[PDB]
């Protein structure tokens, strides 16, 4: 009923580079702003008064963010907010925190941003560029007034549903329906819906519609992928999907899972999966098989309107189908991939790019890989899966391609996300759906999002309007799907008590599709109640309800008698779920509506999913003829230099760092290598499980470029890079990798259709099953063009043909993964050459940065020789015979050997004079093969190797890795390109400098891109204080007498399982204790003699990192007075990290001895870092750093709050005497630092671990339980064991404990 308003003001919203950057946006565009403060205010829509006591509860939970210096409000007042009908994620979050806080009162809780200008003259049209320069058009809205806010809190009544009068009109209420709602019908469309309507004797509802529209856009249906095709003349045999699963009738070798979920499943290894009982809540190891799922999908439509929301839905979106496998699973591990047009950088135009202009309504391939990078990260950082491998191209240029001169490029981008999960033996096949089983909708109440999204989706980009353009604008909360993830691994973890029968994602036509692809499925009808479903927004129409593509949530059917154990999981886990139907015997679909008693839909399953016919695709061969190099402006030096500038070849730390590499502990390679920390790494592995050297291996081939000359190349390209990524990990039979295949194209584009099909083909019909390659899963988007009017002039800017394969794989040994960086050992550089000397320069790196196509690319030459290179690779890895690999791609043999050299920090000499007379080709062609790197005394044997398998032609002995800064390549006696290798590390850095320079604080920018032209760093280097084998605990171990250790856990935290793991091989009985059920009173902390607080998001850091849980615990007297009791015991100890040491320092009042802590905040970059960090140890009381002060390695970092702030100097110098810092940040020459990134987040004096007096409490910013194990430590000396120096901190604690 009526509900009232409260105005709660925050905190300065801008630091100071951010204001500066905003004045000086404001003076190049001439408006004369003097001066520009901004602060957050919140606004609080209450049901309820709140009492003194509460309302000062709520003031503090309103304090947070860093402590920057308030002013007094002068000028015009903006304020932004999210638009009117929207509630942002933050509020989603904000409101759960006052509820859990006790503040049942708080309907909702939102916030804006009140600017405040100072300006001169301005007249009204000059106060609008000020306003648009303050917000994102499409997702915020500029109010006068503070007061105004009150419209984001409108109460609205529920719509009713619409007929659409078929009977009273005839088919023109259908053509006119198909036009209103933009449901895309095709006329045979019209004529199905028509004569199913006409045979029921009744009108369709406006829902009944929109839902069949959105189940047959193409984005849903894959009419394209299931057509028959006449080429040139000649019906074909098979469709594109049937090609596709003959690699699969062809090879089913491993497969458990293929074309029949929403993800594939191959077999994994036998290990201890580990996980917290049902029964107990003890954390143990079950030896059983892990096997190993994979997807990859995309989110290219809505990302060119809203890139931030896009990417990360797309990561989302993901998520849950890889959770949504069998009867449930669990994501392990994603990729990243983004195909853009030029990024015209400002200051840094690069002299291939031209402006060709864009639609209006869609952003820029700058902004994409400014904010998508950081929504997807966003998601996967907050949900918590580390993110090891990926792509990034850009491509626009004016070419002579298949349909003569055009222009081809991203304007619509590639936005990539996949995985890999682990799923249970007896959960890989779907259950059946039991007459009467529960249908259910687990996770987030509803809004009315992306509505249309299929049928959105399913058209070219540009000449939109505005309506379509705000359903193109998604919404995540990661921490809503991190808490459904939870709900599911409760599930599984069942065995064979999983409740869950079935279960699905919910994506595209929302629960419209879901529903009743979920009962169709299980061979049953539903009957579903409108009224059930959970809604953030009474306003919606039934058709809105049902057909929204709101996020965060998933279907799933289970038993009627199962519901009790579901409902206790959900509660636990604080996921939403309802029951919203019935499974029927009947195959019907009914959906009442409680509300207005009546029935939005009622439909025969059989009439609501029946088929219009087949596509035929009647098309045509086209090939472009392709032009000669013009070579006259290249030379060597200036090409090297150029392609080093080229972003797909460039450095991509900006992509790399964003997004956490260290979450669940079993990350062995990621992108980064060696001590140098150099994004250069191959492919992705993961580790099978925390007690297993067996694992998982991703890594991604593509080349687009090449299909503007030769369509069946690029797939092959794609295909056989994927493999030279791979190569160099321990796999065995090359039956054990596994390919989703994802394509990109326009269809209808001249030319394209048969390209797509040739392409197919070319893959499906003739390498993989040639190779033994399965393609199990894939998916395609197949309206790749945008097209916009440019002065009088029509203008089209269309993707070339893109392929994106990506490849799994279980491993046999992580710990043989070989990557690029060189040795300076005696040795010897060879290349495979797996192009046969063709040297091929069409479509390369070269081409593209004189603005050339060239006239032949490179293309698989030879199949038999793929292959034996790949079991020749497996045969060296396995022998333990590589020193180094890195495989030739972007860039040629010149960007394999500089990224080497790069990695190693280090130069080559070698000699091409074997690999033809044309230098420029032999170094930029970008044919298959690459690099290795073996010992000198090796050399013979490793060339007999190859010979054995074939390859004795292509291989080419170039020379050798020596220390020093001369990268430096000869022919017989002439010096073809000679140049510092510091010197060229850093032109390719020059790209990721520039992005992070524009997006972060350009202090830090600069401060990373400098530290990387100073040639004597020594990289990450150790010093260790004491025995890093010697297991104190044994002893305590061997008696059998093991300690619990609570491992807390919040809504969000998503490092629980590893910190567990690294208490156990320390000796602990670790006992899962989650918030709910200290609130719930079945854990009491009296029982225990050790706590830990973990890593993660809990409640997605919203109203500052960990004080939600902190004041969670401290809003609530009994638990706030049990955690206070168990602090002042004698002999109790406690770890706090990462989200456990925020947590733990808002909780300061409890904790003795910690008067003097500081607050930790936003870091000085303003960007989450994911790093891997240099610390020592320092001397302070804390027990459990015992045995290693002076010690100096590195440890997992990843955070964005981390920065130690204190309340003055003052409070700095008084802990400092104290002597309560543990840890600190230091540079690689071993001293205390400041420097970004050596020091991530800008801690005074490098803190970033504080003690307490009595040395009985540690907190920490840094991961040690993600890097206990030597294996997931991205980089370490070689003869260190199984376990890092970081497994003595668990040691120490099971020593103290006795
Ligand atoms: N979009 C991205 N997100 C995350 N990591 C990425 C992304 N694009 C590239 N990377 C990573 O950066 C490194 C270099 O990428 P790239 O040069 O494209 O690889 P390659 O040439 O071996 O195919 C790799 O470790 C790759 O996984
Ligand atoms: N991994 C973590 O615990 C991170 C803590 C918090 N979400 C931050 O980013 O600062
Ligand atoms: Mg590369
Ligand atoms: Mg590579
Ligand atoms: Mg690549």
């Amino acid at each position: 009923g009526s509900h009232m308003m409260e105005i709660l003001r925050g905190s300065p919203a801008l630091s100071a580079f951010r204001i500066n950057k905003l004045l000086a946006r404001f003076q190049a565009a001439n408006l004369q702003v003097h001066n520009i403060y901004a602060e957050y205010v919140h606004f609080a829509d209450l049901n309820a008064p709140l009492n003194d006591s509460e309302q000062a509860q709520l003031t503090r939970l309103l304090q947070y963010g860093p402590a920057l210096s308030s002013h007094t409000p002068a000028g015009k007042l903006l304020l932004v907010t999210p638009r009117p009908g929207t509630i942002s994620p933050w509020s989603s979050k904000a409101t759960d925190i006052a509820h859990n806080c006790g503040l049942q009162q708080v309907d909702r809780l939102e916030r804006g941003v009140a600017y405040y200008i100072e300006a001169s003259t301005l007249t009204a049209e000059q106060w609008r560029q000020v306003a648009a320069e303050l917000h994102d058009r499409m997702m915020e809205t500029v109010f006068s007034s503070l007061t105004d806010a009150e419209k984001l809190f409108i109460h609205h009544q529920p719509a009713p549903v619409s007929s659409v009068d078929l009977l009273g009109e005839g088919r023109q209420a259908l053509i006119d329906a198909n036009l209103r709602l933009g449901l895309a019908l095709a006329e045979d469309e019209i004529d199905y819906l028509q004569e199913a309507f006409t045979k029921l004797g009744r009108n369709p509802n406006d829902i009944e519609l929109y839902m069949f529209a959105q189940a047959n856009s193409e984005h849903c249906r894959h009419k394209i992928f299931n057509a028959d095709w006449i080429i040139d003349g000649k019906p074909q045999p098979k469709s594109l999907f049937k090609m596709i699963k003959n690699t699969f009738e062809t090879t089913p070798d491993y497969v458990l899972s293929a074309y029949k979920d929403n993800a594939a499943v191959m077999e994994g290894s036998a290990v201890g999966r580990y996980f917290a009982d049902h029964n107990t809540g003890r954390y143990d190891f079950h030896q059983e098989p892990a096997h190993i799922l994979m997807k990859v999908e995309t989110h290219n439509h809505p990302t060119a309107i809203s890139p931030w929301p896009g990417a990360a839905t797309g990561s989302g979106g993901e998520i849950r189908d890889e959770g949504a496998t069998g009867r449930g699973a669990k994501p392990k591990a994603g990729l990243v991939g983004f195909s853009v047009s030029n990024l015209r950088i400002p200051g840094f135009e690069q002299p291939w790019e031209e402006d060709f202009g864009k639609p209006e309504r869609i952003v820029t391939a700058l902004d994409i890989m400014t904010e998508g990078p950081l929504g997807g990260a966003a998601f996967n950082n907050e949900f918590g899966r580390p993110a090891l491998t990926g792509y990034f191209r850009t491509y626009e240029e004016k070419v002579n391609s298949h349909n003569g001169e055009e222009l081809r490029g991203y304007h619509k981008p590639i936005m990539l996300a996949g995985g890999i999960g682990n799923i249970r033996a007896d959960h890989v096949q779907k259950g059946e759906i039991v007459v009467g089983a529960k249908l259910i909708v687990l996770g987030g109440p509803a809004m009315n999002i992306g509505l249309g999204g299929g049928a959105a989706s399913s058209m070219a980009s540009g000449q939109s309007d505005a309506a379509a353009d705000f359903a193109s604008v998604q919404r995540d909360n990661p921490e809503m799907e991190r808490r459904c993830q939870e709900v599911i691994d409760r599930c599984w973890q069942l065995g064979d008590a999983n409740p869950i029968l079935f279960i699905h994602d919910v994506g595209a036509g929302g629960l419209s599709n879901a529903m009743p692809e979920l009962v169709s499925d299980g061979g049953r009808g539903g009957k579903f109640e409108l009224r059930d479903i959970l809604s953030d927004e009474p306003g919606m129409s039934p058709l809105e309800i049902w057909c929204n593509e709101s996020q965060e949530r998933y279907v799933l059917a289970v038993a009627a008698d199962q519901l009790p154990l579901f409902d206790e999981l959900c509660k636990r886990e604080r996921a939403p779920y309802a029951v919203i139907g019935d499974a029927t015997e009947e195959q019907h679909l009914s959906l009442h509506d409680n509300h207005f008693d009546n029935q939005p839909i009622d439909l025969p399953l059989d009439v609501l999913l029946g088929k219009t016919p087949k596509m035929t695709r009647d098309v045509q061969t086209l090939k472009a003829k392709g032009d000669a190099l013009n070579r006259a402006d290249i030379t060597i030096a200036d090409a090297v230099k150029r392609v080093l500038h080229l972003p797909t070849v460039a450095e991509k730390t900006f992509l790399v760092t964003i997004g956490d590499r260290t979450v669940t502990g079993m990350v062995a390679r990621d992108q980064m290598v060696g001590p140098w920390q150099v994004p250069v790494a191959d492919c992705a592995v993961t580790t099978a499980s925390l007690d297993s050297y067996y694992g998982e291996a991703m890594s991604i081939g593509e080349r687009a470029p090449v299909a503007l000359l030769d369509f069946a190349a690029s797939a092959r390209l794609a295909v056989g890079e994927a493999l030279t990524n791979i190569a160099a990990t321990q796999i065995g039979d090359i039956k054990r990798i596994k390919l989703s295949a994802n394509w990109m194209a326009a269809a209808g584009h001249p030319g394209e259709d048969a390209g797509l099909y040739d392409a197919v083909k070319a893959v499906g019909e003739e390498l993989c099953p040639q190779l033994g390659l399965t393609i199990p899963v894939g998916k395609d988007s197949m309206s790749m063009k945008t097209r916009w009017q440019e002065g009088n002039e029509q203008r089209e800017m269309t993707s070339p043909l893109s392929l994106v394969i990506s490849a799994f794989a279980r491993v046999e040994d992580v710990r043989h993964t070989l990557t690029p960086q060189l040795s300076t050992e005696d040795n010897a550089l060879l290349l495979i050459d797996l192009g046969k000397g063709h040297n091929a320069l069409g479509a390369t790196a070269l081409a593209q940065v004189y603005r050339q196509l060239g006239d032949k690319p490179a293309d698989v030459r030879d199949v038999a020789q793929l292959k034996g290179f790949y079991d020749a690779m497996q045969a060296l890895v396995a022998a333990r015979k590589l020193l180094a690999w890195h495989d030739r791609s972007d860039g040629g043999l010149l960007v394999t050997l500089a990224e080497m050299a790069f990695a190693g920090h280090c130069g080559v000499q070698v000699d091409i004079a074997a690999l033809g007379d044309d230098h420029l080709a032999a170094l930029f062609n970008e044919e298959l093969g690459g690099v290795i790197q073996v010992r000198a005394e090796d050399r013979d044997a490793v060339e007999a190797l190859l010979a054995q398998y074939g390859l004795a032609d292509c291989v080419h002995y170039l020379g050798q890795a020596l220390a020093g800064d001369r990268f430096v390549i000869t022919a017989n006696d002439q010096t073809v390109f000679s140049e510092s290798r510091t010197t060229l590390r850093v032109w390719w850095a020059e790209t990721t400098w520039q992005m992070q320079r524009l997006r972060d604080n350009p202090q830090c920018a600069d401060q990373e891109h400098e530290a990387k032209a100073n040639d004597t760093d020594p990289g990450l280097n150790v010093k260790l204080s004491f025995d890093i084998n010697e297991d104190i605990a044994a002893p305590y171990i061997a008696t059998g007498a093991r300690p619990k250790v609570a491992v807390l856990r919040e809504q969000g935290v998503n490092s629980h399982v590893e910190m567990a793991a690294a208490f156990h091989r320390a000796g602990f009985d670790a006992i899962d204790v989650h918030m709910s059920d200290l609130l719930g009173g079945r854990i009491g902390l009296g029982n225990f003699h050790a706590l830990v607080a973990c890593g993660g998001f809990s409640y997605g850091d919203v109203l500052g990192a960990g004080e939600g849980w902190a004041k969670s615990i401290l809003f609530n007297h009994r638990v706030r007075d049990e955690f206070e009791t168990f602090f002042h015991r004698p002999q109790t100890l406690a770890l706090g990290v990462c989200n456990g040491c925020q947590m733990m320092s808002n909780l300061r009042e409890l904790i003795p001895g910690s008067e003097l802590w500081p607050r930790f905040v936003r870091n000085h970059s303003d960007r989450f870092e994911a790093r891997f960090s240099l610390v020592e140890v320092t001397q302070s009381p804390s027990l459990l750093l015992q045995g290693m002060v002076g010690s100096q390695m590195p440890i997992a970092v990843s955070h964005g709050e981390g920065r130690v702030e204190v309340r003055d100097d003052a409070h700095l110098a008084a802990l400092e005497s104290k002597g309560l810092v543990a840890l600190r940040y230091v540079d690689n020459f071993g001293k205390v630092t400041e420097t970004y990134p050596a020091n991530p987040n800008g801690s005074p004096n490098g803190i970033t671990a504080v003690t307490t007096e009595n040395g009985r409490v540690t907190i920490m910013m840094p991961h040690p339980e993600r890097v206990f194990r030597t294996v997931a430590n991205s980089w370490h000396p070689e003869n260190w064991g199984e376990d890092s120096p970081w497994m003595r901190i668990f040691r120490n604690a099971r020593k103290q404990l006795g």
